[PDB]
């Protein structure tokens, strides 16, 4: 009943349009927030990120000021969208499409005027992203709020503290917190200044799905494939093995370059560790091509080199009547198989410089492999810190 | 004749932004119940659920109270959405980039001033989804409703149970009920209180797709690469087959690590049982390397090792003139086919300890696989009961 | 001159929001008809049917009723979406996010006052889809509408016979009908009943697609991996083949897995297919285990069993001075070369034992597979009639 | 100054629900047109056309009629979408969720009453697409335009000639024409009839793409597949390398089928093409078992059929004391030797009927190949006028 | 106070559909400007720009004249929507099935009358990309706005220099510049002409991720191709690896396939790369078999030819009682010993043969590969360029 009266009474000569001030050359105070309910998600691919929140905004409006005694009871009034002014705070940098995500909500206000202004929103936004340490990635956000058609001659913007209290844990980011920070611009359209409001999100991914599902698969093909050398070459299963390995690793890149940005801006680790990886496979097979060569080869036909045979012995031992046909023919019989037993000698002398080789290159390799890995895996700042945690 | 003189009298001086009680200061009562005709889906990739239900909201106004004596034969009014006064309720976790999916429906009255409003929804809410225990899980989604501009001062909810009997069953999930919980808050925004009302759904998966899919191809793979023991050595596909066998599994950890989430909060279970399966085969890929060294082995270019051999040859068996010259050439053949014998005597004995070396490994293998798997499928809580009801 | 006559005295003192009847306590009569002009799609993942189809609505209003004699020559009139009152009919099972997919159009009116209104509309509807018999299937789709807040009391809905004149075949299913159905229901919300209008479409799915594209390559994969028993064991390529037979049906099943919904109600025909190949397959792969173990064997390491030998014969019958020095050594070789005869001709036993095995277990297997793919097929119902249009 | 005067006198007493003519009996002239930008997409699968047009509307109106000399310099006169009225044209045939794509815009007016109005729009059409003849074959898209609560006694439409002088060529389609037609229906909704306006759009494929990506690659496979004749049986590469093509080929089909719309009304070309190429390869892989039969064969365990040999042969020919017991043993070992040469010639005859039948069905292959590609790729209409284009 | 009364006071008589100027007959000039923050993103298969730009129109308003004195303090104004006029500028050539993105913000003015409007905009655009040279590529996309209702007559658009100097960088693209040009064109609906302001987007694309990652893969598995030759013949994997090599290729060809447009009016580069890949390895598997060929090969069944064998060689050079009987059968025995002698040395001479086969033709493939690879990657004007600035 007084509900009703008042209600008549506010809107008797408003007008939404205006400014709302005592002085029409002092300008305006509000102040906003942001309070962060979650971090709904993050797309590399396309650089944006997806987030829940609940805008603050509050400002005294002089207008609406009533009594309490001559209406009783009554202390907190509600207006809709258009019928009341509000100002046009939005995103400056969205992806949204409709570029406003925001839900028109009521607005709150209480006797000495004062409004206050929630809308909640599902806010879609164009960070930068980065991948020089990916998983192992520390990512900064920046989110940009302010006015569009009011300057700071006719509206002044302050911060406050923002608010992660009701915040929900994603289970694959940690935040560290989200600091405030106010500037003023000058753009090349316009005289006057215009402030801005910018939060920075600081996220941490956790990587023990990213540890457990790449890392540890690469590091056991490796093994397998520096596996190959001990297989004698007798078996004829020496080359399907190494081929089969790079067929999976690049099934591999293919999984990974579809789970990552196209950034030219610089290059990332796991490029560098797979690229190293095919690298060293590819060695292994020319080795390998070498080893078959050396071990399948005529003794009469060829011959062999002084210097690379005696450089490679000495390494490995520092690291280790009718009467008379029948006698005719038995002689000649004799001698063929004193020629087979000198060649198969030669041969032999030929495959032990096969396996030697085998040897020195698989130390070689196994070398350079774990040498690698460990370089490329501690190159990283954040590991020291994402493994204390995670594991 | 009668209904629009009603209508007529009704809104002749309405206002939609007052709250509708006798008294200003005493608060308001509103009944707010939900009705589930389906799970329309479930997203663990995105953490979402996706609902089709009707909210049930009942309160009483005091204005459209009217006499039916003199208006005869009328009993039910309906009104739009801007023309009476509705409470804004909404959801507060919501992940529909609209924010609010309630289609504005009519509002229905009766002489008393009774009101009703069931507005139907295909909501959207972000759940925590966990997979601790796939695909022997259960899961727990809450929705939470509540007013936005109106408190406890002003606004007063009360809870009815929810309605399942119009539900549909999905065919991928179970229903075991949505008990509603009501609960007051202290947001730091605000004076005064906030309350909200939390239905929380329990579902159950039906598990004979991923155990006809997943569970049983995995088993069987184990076992082929089992088999592959006893291929003997002579046969030059002794290990080509482990390889495709372990590029098979790194396709089916693509396959499933596609429809999974990236939750790092805790390691999930099928990804226990694909560690296991690719570590045994990979050692069994080591020890068919070991065979194969022992196998092809020159027995004069080398020796043999004592204890190793003793050892192993034990377990294995509590387990299981012109004429001159002729006679000097026949002796000269004789001797080297002599030689020839011993040597290929050695080989044999090679031979024969590569076999027992497969025979021991295979069993060990064998329990290996067995217990594990046995072992981490026992693990799972609901596995006794999911196997009872979907199989 | 006489249009903008009659529009003026038509809405003179009209309201929107009353029933339009003679008498209050009269229902009134509305007539509901559907045509259905395309079938745009189905998905059977997410259970969902998609329909272009047309409303039509009729009933008569006894306050746009005028004299044709005063106004000449005009006898339709038309009023667009809030000026009039219309029935809030909309679909009761919706998938479309937004609820209410009919575009608002214009309403016709003649001077009884009749009135027509046929909203358009590509509608989503909520379908149970089953695959048991996929894809030789035939699906059962209803569409379910009604009003909202009007009941029997004060609406009472009347059905006529659906139009499938214009129907465009789609060139993936075949329509037998849509039958309708009119029922009262009795809902947990209220105390007046309220009706609904219920259509079921009938779809036949067309399988030379599904048929050339899935049931004869899977069939092919069977005869060759059939094929591989008559490949004797000299060759190496044995096993690789059936290896390389098991990893394409993987492939197979991963793409039949990701086109078929999780639906855990029923196991599918085309599963049990699967399931049978693989078991074949493996089955195969054992054997050929068995047969390569029985092929190299050394004679005299080992010995042979009896009765296992014995019945596999039958059954393979059932089927199919310094001289004497020279003597001592020519007697020692000639002995040598009579040994290595008799251990040649065990080895050749043991092969023909090999051999008798693979004819035996090919000829089961042929048989096994035969039967399970005739028996199989036959067990679906509709297959006698899908073969005979479709093919 | 005078632009205001005349916007006050026109809506003095307007009514935008009239059809505005001189008579109330006498039909009204609509002149339509299209005009047509770009060829935004098609889509195969879903069977969708999305196109950017122009529409163009024409029509007098007598109300709207002004004098020159009264108001000077004042020639157009502008009007949004509800102040005036007009005739709600839209497509039939649509797809696009919203059902009406057209951005509302302006209507132009001059003094004689003319009335303009050309409203944008990306539009999706429900085409019929036909891939009996793919990649070369030719599209007719129908787009159906009308008016919906206006017909033949109260609106007559009219057909102007497209315009396709703008059109942007699309770099994947050629265009013909867009032939229009007016027709007059019955629907079996109402009595009046209604007319609708169809434009036939006619599109050809550019092969190139499809051309180069495709085809090529499937005769280079089929050309190595005829390749594993030639290799000879001692090297065992000689099935490994026919599966791993038939894997490719399986590779190959999914990729095609899923670019594919799953048309059951028709058999696709490609699709004949596919069987014929992998019916021919397992012919092949059978042969290649044939002959690895014969190859590896014991003399002395079987026998020779003649017939066969018989007819296998004329076809390649046409087409290409102590002292005692010394001798007694070498006797022995003399004729030992004689009997193994014996078996080994046995056995290169046995090589040598393997070696013709690989020639002659490699001749057989060839021959059906070629035919089969020829002929297979001769079917299509369309194919001399597409290489002489294209290529 | 004043602000309330100066509203008041401006739309006392206002009309928003009145094209504002003293002079009905004069035409109005409007100052049209873009300015760029960020390149969304681009879509080569569907050919679409995805761009974040703020318009900038400037126009004086006769009406909205006001003086300063009287009114004091106030210097700016401001009117949403509806109130005031504004032009109907927007994008001529769009793809966002909504057809406006333009988020319609305020207007701000100032006493003398002028106005500007900024409206911001994610828009989507038609470009026409080409590949003809990807990744070494420079694209021009074409923005084109205009006004739709509004002509030279009535409208004059006058444009000023964009605005890259807020413009973030993209990471994967750079921005030269954005050209602006004003046109006239004669549409074939209307009498007057109708202006455009065109800007032109010139991008070029940073190459280092599709440099390291395709062309190095491709060069390396090139490289593994060639080195096949070197692996002898003896080891049986000698086409096992390029086989498998093939089916790498070809999964790398769906891989790029799928990320690159389907148009055929001009072949690309990556193209003819992958076309003489693929073409080098058949003719590499060919080769292969021809040596298999003549290293495999009965001496005693065949003979040689004399002119290919001469030049072969030729180039090679220049590159590189009783006691009776005992003697008859020892005879016969040496006789036997000799003739397979001399059949192994022909079978020597055929194995050389093919050695230098293997060598003349890896030497021929070496050399074609190289010149293919250096000359398609140097066919690309913009490739000096690139690799100066990406690497
Ligand atoms: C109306 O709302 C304002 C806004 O909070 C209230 O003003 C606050 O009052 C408390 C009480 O001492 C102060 O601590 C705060 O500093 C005040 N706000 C500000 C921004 O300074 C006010 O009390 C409310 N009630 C009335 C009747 O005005
Ligand atoms: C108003 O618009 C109409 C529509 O075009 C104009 O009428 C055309 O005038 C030309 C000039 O001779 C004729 O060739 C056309 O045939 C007319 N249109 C039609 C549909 O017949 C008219 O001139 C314009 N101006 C005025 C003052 O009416
Ligand atoms: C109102 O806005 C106009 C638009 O800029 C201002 O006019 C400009 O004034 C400066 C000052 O000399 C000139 O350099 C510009 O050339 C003017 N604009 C144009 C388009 O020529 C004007 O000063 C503002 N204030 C008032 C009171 O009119
Ligand atoms: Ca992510
Ligand atoms: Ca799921
Ligand atoms: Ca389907
Ligand atoms: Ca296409
Ligand atoms: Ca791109």
């Amino acid at each position: 009943e007084f509900q009703r009266k008042l209600y008549k009474e506010l809107v008797k000569n408003y007008n939404p349009l205006e400014r709302p001030v005592a002085n029409d050359s002092q300008p305006l105070t509000v102040y906003f927030s942001l309070s962060l309910l979650q971090i709904m998600d993050v797309d590399e691919k396309n650089q944006v990120l997806t987030t829940n929140i609940w805008l603050q905004m509050s400002w005294t409006d002089h207008y609406l000021q009533w009594n309490v005694s001559e209406y009783p009871g009554v202390k907190t009034v509600r207006f809709p969208d258009g019928q009341i002014w509000k100002p046009d705070i939005l995103l400056y940098n969205s992806a949204d499409e409709r570029f406003d995500a925001t839900f028109h909500t009521n607005v709150l206000v209480n006797s000495s005027g004062h409004c206050q202004y929630l809308p909640p929103g599902i806010f879609k936004s164009s960070c930068y992203i980065d991948v020089r340490w990916f998983p192992f990635d520390v990512q900064h956000c920046k989110l940009k709020f302010g006015s569009w058609s009011y300057g700071g001659w006719s509206l002044d913007l302050q911060m406050q503290e923002a608010d992660i209290s009701g915040y929900i844990p994603n289970g694959e980011w940690d935040l560290v917190g989200i600091p405030g920070k106010r500037s003023e611009r000058f753009y090349e359209c316009c005289k006057e200044p215009y402030p801005d409001v910018t939060f920075t999100v600081t996220m941490r991914r956790r990587t023990l799905y990213y540890g457990l599902n790449l890392l540890i698969p690469c590091v056991l093909i490796s093994a397998l494939a520096l596996l190959v050398f001990l297989l004698p070459a007798d078996s004829g299963e020496k080359i399907s093995l190494g081929i089969t390995v790079l067929l999976s690793l690049t099934v591999f890149m293919l999984l990974v370059a579809e789970i990552m940005p196209a950034t030219s801006d610089s290059v990332p680790l796991i490029a560098q560790y797979f690229a190293s990886t095919m690298i060293i496979v590819g060695l292994s097979v020319v080795v390998t091509v070498i080893v078959l060569q050396y071990h399948h080869h005529d003794p009469d036909g060829g011959k062999m080199p002084k210097w690379t045979r005696v450089i490679l012995l000495n390494w490995c031992a520092w690291f280790l009547p009718d009467l008379a046909k029948i006698l005719e023919e038995v002689r000649y019989i004799a001698n063929r198989f004193r020629c087979q037993d000198e060649s198969e000698a030669v041969c032999s002398e030929w495959k032990f410089a096969a396996c030697v080789v085998d040897r020195l290159c698989l130390m070689a390799f196994s070398v350079f492999t774990i040498i690698c890995t460990i370089g490329i895996l501690m190159s990283a700042p954040n590991f020291v810190e994402a493994v204390s945690k995670d594991f």
